[PDB]
């Protein structure tokens, strides 16, 4: 395990505080044996997400003091397309509130625009791997989310440069059975979240590409983590060891024909969300009159002017190469202390989190009793730190048949929000599940008491067997 | 006219500038003389909206600071839960990223409900007033809105007290024409909004949620102005001659079953909104369901911590009624100057704008070319200030017949940003508009050349008619 | 009288409230009868001074955001630096925490230069009007501080262009009968604060610097107000009708050598001071050793780096001519409601504040007795406003005699803080004077009963007669 | 070596970077072989001082949007009135705008007190050790600095509890010698900054009143790191094992009749100091009247409003232990890799920095020469780390017998990440340590050299 140090230093600080046990085993059972439904004050280190905690820089907040405010022409609007152009060269932005804004706004436009000419009857999404709000707005739609990562991605312990790689043979199977008629877009999703923040790789996004303009397929890159990605891809494929962060990006994107961002993440936000389309002027008008009455006008997106300026200096900071240096070798540190231990992951470890492999790590208890979750339930009862669960709980029902989606990787998720944590704190996570060597065998899976029919792990209410 | 003094200083201040007449000329031909699409670096004074730019307070501004981002329970939340229950006695509560968020976690819940009880067959909401995205929300889930305001809102010189009341008549002949089964919900808009920011009574609010518990009807009360709102029962109602702002609220409340506000008004916002319900946890917990593909999480609904922490202080600051006293009278302050010189206003002005009445300012454009967007348009090449029409391009076409909603009112809207522009930039606009007196008849009206199917005075392109 | 409209919006606010005439009559008495010892909590509109109280921009907040707080080496230091050489040609600086520490680092450091040579045997300095605590650090170093300002200052109702201007014959005088080896400097005040806020011209300083150089005798412009002196020679000296703000301050400081600022004042600052020396760097070495000990390391002189990165940006916005023009003519439109309802104040307004002359206003109480302090106590009584004296209790005693300094003006100053408050504002300040016109002849002085040695007008406890 | 979490996380970030080696011998030589001469641009990691340069938590910048900047009677001048009461139970403050304002506000008025009836003809005052600007106003108002710390303190890498303490043996000779009439104040300084941060006793503190209370002599406390020494006394007296860090320092203060505070130290500032006098009323006015002409009126002391806010904050966040383990710990794990790995420090680490002594690591340049200079630039060449001399360059040649380099650690700035690339930097020059050559004056200033002398390499 190797320490990378901070490239910057701490300008502002937010306290911290360990809950006795008998508070996190009153909140843990309050709420439901689902830290979704913990409150903060019951959470020592959270690791719940990556999304929206991050510390933001003094430029940031600078750029935030001075944002236009403005209901229509935001002076950060404008901005925020320049930077959009700069960095992906797309020539039309529609901000929004979040990234489940942002697919709100495109993925009906994309449904509906296909089904001219009596087209996608029968429509589909096809994705490396849907994640779960991603998912659950195809579903909404009427569609079907179909993924398609590599196999690689279901061997935990066998290293692969690319585990977030599309399979490229079941792509032209799904296009052949469901015809390109039927497929209203596909989601290229960087990193592959699901799959452990793992990267798709530069051949791979081109690959899909090609493809899908071969048979007239739209293509949406899910950007959340797009910075992550092109770390991975400078890093691990020779062909742009010498390229900037930035070169590797604007290659990136001439593989899809518009994008999808949750600002909340690589751009090191805490609120914020973007469309942008490359040259489909129609597509963007008709996503502009979706924006209108689901987020808000077309220039701020449901927005504050400056959480825009927020973001166009988010954008800048995200893609620094010192900086994701330190941030992914953080996440890789803390693999690496758990590796050392004995316990299983998810490897190479990913852009975000730690994916800790609880098919191996609990066997008697089986995919649709959540041993994930049993593990996540007994850090937090030993430690205050809070984690969350990418496996059944997370991946739900099939919206035709109502019954679990079998579930290929049952991963507890160590989620490291971005500049927030040190590497001392990285060692409190590690050194408590190393802790718990000898009571994973002992643990028990969960029952259902509440279940939401949509995206159901972050209200559900279950009870221990 | 009178001036009211601030209760209250500056702390910080952001520059604004004149463009030149070159620049007005220029900016407004590349905007295809729709003013929403001007650039605001082209803007002198912005009366677009009081929408997202009011000016916040320190405390606000520090309450952001030490704002909880944290995903899941952030302490924000349970403070906005607080502070719901503290002013509505309302114990639910879902943030939103602002009103039409709110709007779109609702609506489609208040209609499923309905549905899965064999009713809402041809389903309607009605409303003193619906504003625009609130009927938006309503047409795209298949309803059709229904406004019935009292005819007094129509009589715009004449003085009345309470131009945002339901005309009750009209609620019990639409109850009995579509039938208690199809009203899927009451919107009771304070204040109302389309009418001139005008109030609604007490007593109207009571005989509206009176009448909808003895038909099993759901009452929503479209929250954004519910302070100005309030501030008007306090002044205008006798049996609330002592009662404090606060005290009006908790009134106002018993006369609804939820709530959806555009915190980006009287909480004095950049961002934000919220939906509370009363005390029906099943559509609580339909909402909830809904909050989270729409949102997010059901603990920040789309809104940083910062700004669950900025609503909570300003829900406070929105209801002081020296600041709302000093609001309101600079709104009439501006609307006594115009009022003064001859113009024709809603009277008396309402709490967050003035209504420039342009049917009686410019008979000679007629409705269906948007007399009151060729006065906002000469405005602003004169003086560089932006404002809005309220009136035929607002309403739009009809959903079944697709075309134009009659419009019984045509304005143009000065709305005023709270605690952002002092009495002497309301000189600066009342002289500007008084200033065209001459050229009000040369006027003419305006032609779609693009037009959106859904809110089409956003993004439309006009042409000139000359 | 004319209101001029703000080339601003409002962006934050902060709260005041009206204290009742109760809680007024007892914090006057608690406070000594003396409003400088009144909690702020007591007091409504505050007009004690227009030091440290202005609103800043957003810029300004952006720029302390992202100020450099290092010890030594400053990022803001420089920038700094940089400002000062732009806006005065000046090559030194060293910032101070306010002006009287400016004033602590150089006014010794003069004295003691004097001295080396052999002169300033009998040491005073010479000024249109040296302000208090100017005046108590030239006599807590062992000089004397004359005065010598235009007699158009004395003559309070009769307009003049340039009421701060020094008197040419007076100067010749003084420098005959000390000789230029006793005088250490020539400190031109600008605007004449005591003067009541009244220009200097430019042919006027550039007078007395020729007939300074001619002696050999060091110059230094006391500086807190020159953006509003420079407003005003462009203004009323036709030389600079069309001239930018920024061209007359470049030609006011040819005729100095160094300049002591208070930032708090025109650079819109709530903290911060600057000395800046032209070229001797034998003195910017001396002061520089001085500020050590005194103030911090020479690249901060006692500020954080925030205020420094305020005072750049604040420099910058302190020139503007549309705000110039605003803020002035607010003051002047306090003074014209004032002048229209008979009270005499010095006419015509200067810069900063509105000096009502309390000779005229109450006559039957004598100078020594101190009557501006009878109207500004009066005043608070009525309307919760708090102003402050510019008379004989801020004079104080001569060190040498031990008994009050003569006054030839009796004001009351109401002090306007920049981009603070409004006209409206304003028209309370005016409508509550104006409403004291039958009080003013039944109002009596006050007597000491506890008077401090040094700048006595701050921490005096008075009872009235 | 061990390290210790951060009971905080972090909520916003500065960039740093390294400046490559080019720069670093260019910059040092533009600034004259003296680091203080440096532009922070130059400097990657800046040890130079943890003063100033702390960061601030959430709660400090929301009390500084709040704060009060009215010029007389600001609401949180009175805020910090009722702070000071509560922590040292004095009844009497004037704020100033640093740690040395404070001193220029009491130290001339305390002399002219004890003149006040014909005394302190040959006046001077004693401390445990006098700070350098503690030392230079005394001398400035026609004083003698006199120091008398405990021997141990000159023991560098022999342990002991309580190297800040006074001598009490010399402290009743120094009164024998000079007269109780000449003794104007005795200054306890808590941490002792010139011993190494080295904390002072509660026993000690205690006499040294008794004996000054005997005598009529004044005592103040120098107190810009006072919760720092209150910690070290909580850890290392049993008495304190069970009390709260509040506890201690309410006690602290029962020995001493007045404070003066750079906040810029332990109550996490980036600017700001305090007078705080427990209950002499004439004392407290002959103050205030100083500081009008030197720092501001009264209620703000050449503070922003803003300022006096976040102080008030920042005191109580200096006292919460648990950030004060952190904070003394991680000093200590530098020291832990230093001392590891053969690198002489005084031990034990003090409360804010690690000394570091160059005489034995570059036994090739003699004391006039400047040793920790040298080490100090070889320093900053490989790493771009800029740390402070305390040796024969702080000229105050002399004596010395110290030649310490610095390691100055800001408040809640730097992770243990950071502490790793200064140890690692400092023991990877053992390779170049024996190369290292002196320096010699290339522009001497008459007076305070080591912040603007320029030197250059001896050949
Ligand atoms: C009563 C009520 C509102 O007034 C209301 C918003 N009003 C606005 C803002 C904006 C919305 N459409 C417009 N058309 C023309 C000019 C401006 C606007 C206003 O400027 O009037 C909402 C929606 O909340 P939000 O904006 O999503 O947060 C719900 N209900
Ligand atoms: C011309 C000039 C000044 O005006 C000046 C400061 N003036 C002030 C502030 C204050 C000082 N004494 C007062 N007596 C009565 C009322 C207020 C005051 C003002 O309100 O007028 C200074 C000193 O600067 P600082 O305060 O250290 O930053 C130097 N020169
Ligand atoms: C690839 C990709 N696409 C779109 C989105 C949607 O963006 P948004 O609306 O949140 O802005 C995300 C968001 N991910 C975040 C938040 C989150 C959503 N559901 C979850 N379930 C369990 C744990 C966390 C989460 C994360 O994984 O922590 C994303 O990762
Ligand atoms: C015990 C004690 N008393 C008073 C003071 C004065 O407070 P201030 O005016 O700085 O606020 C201090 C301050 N010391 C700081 C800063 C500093 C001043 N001179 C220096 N020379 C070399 C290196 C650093 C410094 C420190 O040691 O780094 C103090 O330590
Ligand atoms: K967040
Ligand atoms: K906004």
């Amino acid at each position: 395990a190797k320490r990378i140090v901070e490239p910057f230093r701490i300008k502002m600080v937010e306290k911290i505080r360990v809950p006795s046990r008998e508070e996190r085993e009153a909140a843990l059972k309050e709420a439901g044996y689902n830290p979704f439904l913990l409150p903060s004050s019951a959470v020592y280190i959270d690791l719940l997400t990556d999304s929206g905690t991050n510390a933001m820089s003094d430029h940031q907040w600078a750029a935030m003091i001075t944002g236009d405010e403005a209901y229509a022409g935001s002076r950060n609007y404008y901005d925020l397309k320049d930077k959009a152009k700069e960095l992906f060269n797309y020539d039309y932005i529609i901000p929004a509130h979040q990234g489940r804004g942002a697919e709100n706004i495109l993925f009906p436009v994309l449904l509906k625009y296909k089904q001219k000419e009596g087209k996608a009857k029968n429509p589909v999404f096809i994705s490396n791997f849907h994640f779960d709000t991603t998912a659950a707005h195809v579903e909404l739609n009427g569609c079907k989310a179909i993924n398609i990562v590599t196999e690689k991605a279901f061997d935990s312990e066998t290293y692969d440069d690319w585990k977030g790689d599309f399979d490229i043979k079941k792509l032209k199977e799904n296009i052949a059975q469901h015809g390109a008629d039927n497929i209203v877009a596909i989601v290229s999703t960087v990193t592959c979240n699901s799959a452990g923040g793992q990267p798709v790789s530069m051949s791979n996004l081109k690959e899909v590409y090609e493809i899908a303009k071969q048979h007239g397929i739209f293509v949406v890159m899910d950007s959340a983590r797009f910075c992550e990605n092109a770390y991975f891809i400078k890093a691990r494929d020779p062909k742009y060891k010498n390229a900037t962060i930035k070169e590797v990006i604007f290659d990136m994107y001439k593989y899809a024909d518009a994008l999808t961002m949750s600002a909340k993440k690589d751009p090191l936000l805490n609120i914020g969300g973007l469309v942008a389309i490359r040259d489909n002027e129609e597509i963007f008008t008709l996503a502009r009159q979706r924006c209108v009455p689901m987020e808000g006008f077309v220039t701020y997106g449901g927005l504050a002017g400056r959480d825009m300026a927020a973001m166009v200096q988010g954008l800048e900071e995200g893609t620094e190469e010192e900086y994701l240096h330190y941030r992914i070798g953080q996440v890789k540190y803390l693999g690496d202390r758990l590796r050392e231990a004995g316990i299983p992951i998810q490897y190479p470890t990913g852009g975000h989190a730690v994916f800790v492999d609880c098919k191996k790590l609990v066997p008697q208890i089986p995919g649709d009793q959540f041993p994930a979750q049993a593990v996540i339930n007994a850090l937090y009862l030993e430690s205050g730190v809070r984690a969350v669960e990418i496996g059944s709980f997370l991946l739900g029902r099939d919206p035709a048949t109502g019954e679990q989606k079998h579930a290929d990787m049952e991963f507890m998720r160590l989620t490291i929000a971005r500049r927030v944590y040190t590497n001392d704190h990285m060692d409190y996570i590690a050194d408590a599940l190393i802790g718990l060597k000898e009571k994973f065998a002992t643990l028990k899976g969960l029952e259902f008491e509440y279940e939401p029919p949509v995206l159901r792990h972050f209200t559900a209410r279950l009870k221990p067997i």
